[PDB]
Formats: structure tokens, C-alpha cells, sequence
């Protein structure tokens, strides 16, 4: 039996480890609203200081559910046995299911507001696992699910850039520019098929991953140090006359064995530029076609590089990646700034020998025999990114630490149906709704276990490496104060990162 | 018949306040469990459904 | 094919870990000698200063393999994981193989010391499986398998206390102790059948643990404090009038409600006695029958037992279970002292109102409806105890975390088979041999992985706990120095005990 009286799921949560693999299982409820008086619009954002940066986007009356990040579906004690227990994990499947389905009226009849159930209105779903339209979510976003499992879910707006804005607009009448508005596409997720619910119905989605793996794994020692240090060896090397100093040809001493293994690239040149209003990157990529008028600075045509560093040690602050642990930090008040793993892959130099002392060379480029680890990802990093489609592209290493694919998780897109109403002569005026429901992710992840030869012990996460905090800072992280407020990490060590724990034999 | 909030007793007050800076106190409030029941998986019910 | 020139096997070495069961697989290198001119003596022995204290033994031509603690079968990364990993483990299986024998003849021409083979000798081995003979083995013994694989293993002489020796003694001619000594009995371990190997034999033994299990599980609260603060309770309370104080009969507040259970066990009592030398425990288990002479004081009929303190905390050091962690040890230079664990169950105290403060009772003896935690056990305890054989008992559980057996893996003897050399008047003369070997010890260990709904981190193990040591304090922990020495954990933290992490909801 299926009606208004009789649910259409139930809540799931929980994890479940075993030595091939781990289930995580989450359930939100989520709230749905009118977006954008149900139309298509397309808004220029010309900020003020911004160092002439400038966008134009479609804003859709569509909203999407995000499940990016790792904090959303692991608990800081999953996450803990994960690193802990593990030494390399990848998604596999990916299950949701959208349940429960309430639509409300909104009657205003004053300062006062009711709610009334409208059991005839309808949601409309869509998944888009084809990537035909603009895609939804990028990393890093405000917009993923929440981590606690008792908040409410709210979804943002969906909306796309169609074009770059300084190059379509049109300025002392340029033809290039010209050409370049002729061509901006225009989406409308209505333009394919999707389903209609009401509240006794519900919908399903399955993705099925295709990933690399994520090792949490620690070097040691770097690649150029592995060797035996009391072997003789028959290489030879030629030191040039220097000033006074005689020219010599010597054969190499064995604690110093010439390495054919190298730095990793990174780019430590350049600094982040203008006002924090601008897009401020060391480093712009921009697209900037022949003809085009582009009266603003390169901010405008382009898109800020960060982090720059690669597996290179930041020199500064400015190529650390950080970000708020709340929506609510700014300043320096909440942010947490990534620390070196210790990982003897991830902090790594070139020096240019100039006949007398060693120099840093700031820009490493892909060479041969380059080796180095991926980025450490903690709780708080987002889980994949969409790779663009283009013809030719070198090793896709990301360096937020992101699975990059061609086809992530489809987006699966909500919006509410829209109600009108009469008048006498026809105007947009509809009714006012708005849909909670409940959504539920099931994800199984594939892992492997470690086996190590080490006599020693090594390093683990613990939760002795937290801090306290609260309202009467009596509490610890990751529990919730005396008004209900989720203390968060205030420390990157505290996020518990991965690549700190287990040993590797290069 | 009229149902109670559910609660409980995370840890010994005495001994997790922290108090001019007590070693061991700062060590029983970082292991202080909390539990959450929708970490696990339950019935939801509408009107005609029942347990 | 066997003989001189063929091998009896191999060495084992390392760990293997499943969900159900951990496997520790050792190997070393012993070296067993004649021990006590190949007789059998009984020999007093008399400390000066011992507070009368003396001890009578008889000494055999015999020494045996102890591979009772922990340390000897785990590395210390494999412990780590074991105590991360498991909520609990007993030991299942053991396997013990003696192989790859040579039996060498010693040459002394002078200052000079030579060393020959001697192909037909032999060397007997002798397992006592149905504990017939006095038990070889007590726990914290200097004489257990070593910890590192690469050292060499020297057998200790087996000898075992025959009668007290105060009550044994016959001064002004004691009747009562003229029939003890007269029943005090003696074993020859040649009054049994056992193997005979040359070099090109081996043998082997098996044992079935049958135990209970060593959990490693902390209590978050005490089983007192489980309840809801907030609900009210219908249990009244009435306080006796005191001084101007009138008496009143109230409702027990909802916060305090009255516990059910109750502290465990223990003696807090007494205090240590006399010098050093002597047997100083607080408190004295003695045997004196009536009629006996004892003109020493107690510690001469009588054995220390230590500690008292059971689960109650330790109001002195006095109380609490130390070590030192090498042979070397003196003072208090290398030794080892017992914390709390921070489990709830480990530190307890009754107190007893007098009316108007709390006053603790130092003696908690066996209560009903009693609980408490089994001490936390390091990678430094012995494994299990002997259970004596007695009519009656009371739970079992030694304070020093062992478990009790009435059958233990049994001792396995081993013995260098006398070879007699001819003289004129036929006198005692032997040929001086000794023989070195291989023996492996395989353990099958029971574990249990851990499941838990807490949201927060919990305390694991690290290596960032560790401490730094050595020659010129470079290297740390369970490591080795320049010189080759090893370097040893100086807190009980470092030795990595249970009950210090996983979670229990009681």
C-alpha cells in the first residue's frame, strides 16, 4: 500500500568496516524552496574593488543536492578508524534515495505565518549523470550536506556561467566580442525528462564509481636517500676550478650517492595580487582570443591558479591552502591552515648549484623521473572534481587533493512545482510552496589493510591531539557545547589528515 | 501517558572541568563520548503505519 | 634425508593479523649448560638482615625454556595494533619446535678456551605437561624468552622450594617440626620418561589454551553515575537529626540518584615493613601451624602479597605494580611505575559517612553486587599464572593482570646428558659440554574487532608518545643506539596499556 497516510522509507545512518571495504550510510532532511520566482535569468555580478573582475550567470529556478566532502559521510570516530586501520580507500558505489516528501503552502496572512499541506502539489527530480548540462557543484563549496546528522539540509540555487562576461560584452561596437555573445548557450533543465513526485512517491538514484585509489601512506625517507650508506661506489665526479680552488676529479663518497629521482613540479614564483575583493592568485590563467576590447586588468579574463605549490614547500602563507570551518569564520577567527603531513614525498626542493653555495629555484616544471605524493586530504576535503573535456591534458593530479573524473556522481537536481493562480489579466502570480523531505546517501567505499615489517610503532591519530572549546570551554571538539554548538577543529593536525601514519618501503 | 526527554551522563563533571590547567583532567575531556541515535538505522512512521 | 649435515628446520619470525585471530610467530637462538654439577642439591638459603626471612631450595641439573609475557611474542608495532585494533584477545594455540642442535665440547688448556663438536652427545628435553613436578615459572621472572629476536637465550637453572624452611628447621627439638620435615617431599626429573636428541633431531609440543578473555575496553563513567539527570525519581531519603540540624524526609534529587553497585575490592590498609633485603609487603600470607618453634618474625613463615591495592587507587606508591625494564635496573633508574588508566572502573574508593564529612575506609572486602575493571596490562606483564590446586577458591583474579590457569602451558626441561670420563678411583668427573639451539614458538591468538556508536575520536596509541633515548639521545624508543643497545620505554604510557581506549556503553 502506497498514499498520503503511509511513509515511503525510513532513516538509515550508521557505518560498517570490514577488511575489503566500509558502507557509510547517511539521512538529512532537507528543505526545498521557490528559487528565483520560478524563471531563468541572467544577472551580470560587476563587483565594486574588484580589480575589473566581472561574471555573468544563468540563475535557474533549480536547487541541488551536494554530497562532496568527507566530513558529510564519515563521523570523526569513522574517519579516525579509517586512517588509523587503512592504507588506501576509494569510493565504489554511490546510493541515494529521495523519501518522505511533505509540500507545504506558505499563507502570509500578516507578521504571522501558517503552513497548510497541499497533497495534490508535486516536486520535480532530476539527475543529471550524462553532465549534458552545466555542472552544479565545484570543490570547496558551502553547499554540501551537512555534517551532523540531526541539521537541516537547505539547497542552493542552481546557476552556471555561461560566458565569459568581459569578453561578451560589447564595448565601442568590437566584432570579436560580437561573435563571442552570438554563441552563449542558454540551458534549461526543463529541455529533457525528469520526474514528478507527490508525497506518497519517492525516487532512487545508483552511481557506480570508476576512481584511482587515496593512499594515506608516509615516506620515511625521500627517494633519493635509499641506498646503503657504508657501500663504496665506482661512480666518479669532476669538480670545475673555482677561483683559487683546484679543479679535482674524485670518486663519490658513499654517504652522498647521486639520486635519479627528482623534485616534483610547483610553481613558488609569483605572489597573490590587489585587493582581497579581485580574484587574488599567484598565478592567472586566462583566455583571451585576438581582438577582444578587454579594458579591465587579466583578473577579469581569467582564473586564479591556487595552490600554486604542487608538492613543493609553500615558502609563504599565501600557497597553503585554508579554509573556514564555519560559514560564520572570517578573518583569522575559525580558519585552519594545512601543515606538512611529514611525509618526506610532500616537502620538497630544487637548488641550483651556483659553483659556491645552493639557490632555490621557485619553478619546478614537469621533468623526467619526478616522484612525489599526492596532496593530504583531512575530513574536510571535498571527495572528487569534474575533469573538463578537452582534447590533450598531462597527469591529472589536483592539488586539493580531489578525485578527478569525467563523469563524477550526477547532480541530482530539485525544484518545486510551480502553482499558478488566476488573475484577471494574466500575470505571473503562483501559488507559494515550498517541499522537507528526507535524503538518504549510502556509499560503499573499497579499502585495503596494511601489513608493515617495522619493528617500531608509529604514529596514530588520537583523540589526546583535540582541543577544547564551547561555550564554557569544558567540552572538546567534535561535541556539541551547552546551546547545541558543534565545537569544531581548530587545528589542521585536529582534521586528522592523511599520509601521517603508516610507513611505506619505497 | 506522557513520555520523558531522553539524556545522559557523558562523563564525571568533577573530573573533566579543567581547573588551573589539570593534566589528566584535560586528558578525561578529550575521550568524552558523545552518541547520537541517528547514527543508526530506524522506522520512521506516518499515520496508518504502526511497530 | 637427516644427520649431521642437514638442517632441522627453519627460522620463523613476524605476525600475521585477521578479524578472528593473530598469529606471532618467534624464533631464537638458546644456550643451554651443565648447571650444578649435574646433581641434585638442597641448599639453604639465609639473607643477612632479611627479617628472619630464609628460603631452602633444591637445586637441579636442569634448565627450562619461560615464555610467559607479552614483550617476548609481540613487537611492539604488533602490539600497538593489537591494543588499537581489538577490544579483545586470549591466547588459543601454542606451538613450540627445539631444532637445529649443537652440542660442542669445551677445551680449557689455559687462559685460552676452545671449542670442538661432539656429534654422539646428546641432550635431554622434557616437557610436563600435567604439572607433576613444582612449577618451573613465576610470573615477572628475569628468565622469559628476550623481547628482540636477535639475542642469544640463556636458560635459567630450575630449582623449587621443597617446605618452609623456619618450619622444617628442628631447634631444641621440636616435635611438630620433625614431622614436617620428615614429609618434605623430592623430585627427580629423571624419575620420568622423556627424549633423548642428538644434533641431526628435533621436537615439538603443542598446547591448547583454554582462558578468558583479556579485554581491552574503558569505561567512560562509572556504573554508578548511569542514569538520566533530568528525570525525577520517586525514592525518598531521610536524614537523621544532627546538632541543630533538624531531621528531614525527602525526595532524592534527581541528579544524585542512589547506585546499586559498588566499589570493588581491596586492601589499602596496612603498610610495608623492614629493610630491603627482607619480604616488605603490607600485608602477609603465613602458614604456621601449632606447635612450631618460629623464632624469626612473620616474613620468615610467611609470603608478601603485593599489591593489596586491587581496583581501589593506590594512596602511595607503595601500592602500585613496578618494574624495572632492564636487568641492569637499580633504584630509580629504569624503572616502571603503574598509572591509572582513566578507566572508570580502575580507580576506586569507598567512603563512609560519619554524619557530617566522608572518611575513606581503606579495607573494601568482598561485597555482593561488587564491580569493577581486571588491571590494565602493559606489553611488559606476564601472560598467565599457576592456579594452585585447592579444595576451595574465590573469584579469581590476579592484581597483577594475569590469568590464572590450573593448566598452564606446560615447562619444557632441558638438560645436558652427562658424559662421565674414566678415572683411577672411580669419582665424579664429567666432560664439560654445553649445547646451543633453536627454538620457535608459535602462538594462535583469539581477538575481537570493536564496533561503537560514539560520533568523537577516541585515544589510540601513537609513536608520539615515545621518548627519545640513547647514547647521544638521537633515537627513539624501542630502537637502537649507536651501540647497539636497545632503548627502553621510561614510562608505563610508552609500554602502551590496555583499557586505555576503546569505548564501552555499560
Amino acid at each position: 500500500g502506497s498514499g498520503v497516510g503511509i511513509s515511503t522509507g525510513g532513516w538509515v545512518g550508521g557505518s560498517y568496516f570490514t577488511d575489503s571495504y566500509v558502507i557509510t550510510k547517511n539521512t538529512r532532511q532537507f528543505l526545498v524552496k521557490i528559487q528565483n520566482d520560478h524563471k531563468y535569468r541572467t544577472e551580470n555580478i560587476i563587483p565594486s574593488n574588484a580589480g575589473g573582475k566581472s561574471q555573468r550567470c544563468v540563475s535557474t529556478p533549480w536547487s541541488y543536492f551536494n554530497f562532496n566532502q568527507y566530513s558529510s559521510h564519515f563521523s570523526p570516530q569513522d574517519w579516525q578508524r579509517l586512517t588509523n586501520e587503512y592504507k588506501r580507500f576509494k569510493p565504489r558505489k554511490m546510493h541515494v534515495k529521495i523519501y518522505n516528501l511533505q509540500i507545504k503552502q506558505i499563507l502570509s496572512n500578516g507578521a504571522d505565518t501558517t503552513y497548510n499541506n497541499d497533497l495534490t502539489a508535486g516536486v520535480h527530480i532530476f539527475c543529471d549523470g550524462e553532465h549534458a548540462y552545466p555542472n552544479a557543484t565545484h570543490p570547496w563549496d558551502e553547499d554540501v550536506m551537512p555534517e551532523l546528522p540531526y541539521e537541516t539540509w537547505y539547497l542552493f540555487q542552481y546557476g552556471y556561467i555561461p560566458v565569459i562576461h568581459e569578453l561578451a560584452e560589447m564595448e565601442d561596437a568590437n566584432a570579436v566580442e560580437k561573435a563571442i555573445a552570438l554563441q552563449i548557450p542558454f540551458f534549461m533543465l526543463e529541455n529533457s525528462d525528469h520526474e514528478v513526485l507527490r508525497t506518497g512517491e519517492s525516487t532512487e538514484f545508483t552511481f557506480d564509481f570508476d576512481c584511482e585509489w587515496i593512499n594515506n601512506e608516509r615516506a620515511y625517507i625521500p627517494p633519493g636517500l635509499m641506498f646503503n650508506p657504508k657501500v663504496p661506489t665506482r661512480r666518479a665526479q669532476y669538480i670545475r676550478q673555482h677561483g683559487n680552488t683546484a679543479s679535482s676529479n674524485t670518486r663519490i663518497q658513499p654517504y652522498a650517492k647521486p639520486t635519479s629521482w627528482m623534485t616534483g613540479p610547483g610553481l613558488l614564483s609569483a605572489q597573490r595580487v590587489g585587493p582581497a575583493g579581485s580574484d587574488t592568485a599567484s598565478w592567472m590563467v586566462v583566455v583571451n582570443p585576438d581582438g577582444t576590447a578587454v579594458n579591465s586588468g587579466m583578473a577579469g579574463v581569467g582564473s586564479g591558479f591556487d595552490p600554486p605549490s604542487g608538492s613543493l614547500r609553500p615558502t609563504d602563507l599565501e600557497y597553503k591552502i585554508q579554509w573556514y570551518q564555519t560559514p560564520e569564520g572570517t578573518n583569522s577567527d575559525g580558519n585552519i591552515i594545512s601543515n606538512p603531513p611529514l611525509s618526506m614525498l610532500r616537502d620538497q626542493a630544487l637548488y641550483r648549484g651556483n659553483q659556491t653555495t645552493y639557490n632555490l629555484c621557485s619553478d619546478v616544471w614537469m621533468f623526467p623521473n619526478q616522484i612525489w605524493d599526492r596532496y593530504p586530504i583531512t575530513r574536510e576535503n571535498p571527495i572528487w572534481c569534474k575533469k573538463p573535456r578537452s582534447d590533450k591534458n598531462t597527469i591529472i593530479d589536483p592539488f586539493d587533493g580531489t578525485l578527478a573524473m569525467d563523469h563524477p556522481p550526477g547532480t541530482i537536481f530539485i525544484k518545486m512545482a510551480k502553482i499558478p493562480v488566476p488573475s484577471n489579466n494574466n500575470a505571473d502570480s503562483y501559488l507559494n510552496i515550498y517541499c522537507t523531505g528526507q535524503v538518504s546517501c549510502e556509499i560503499v567505499w573499497e579499502v585495503e589493510r596494511y601489513a608493515t615489517k617495522n619493528w617500531r610503532p608509529e604514529r596514530r591519530h588520537t583523540a589526546l591531539g583535540l582541543g577544547i572549546g564551547g561555550e564554557e570551554n569544558i567540552n572538546p571538539t567534535y561535541h556539541v557545547d551547552k546551546n547545541g554548538k558543534y565545537i569544531q577543529p581548530t587545528t589542521w593536525d585536529m582534521c586528522y589528515p592523511i599520509k601521517t601514519n603508516i610507513n611505506k618501503v619505497l
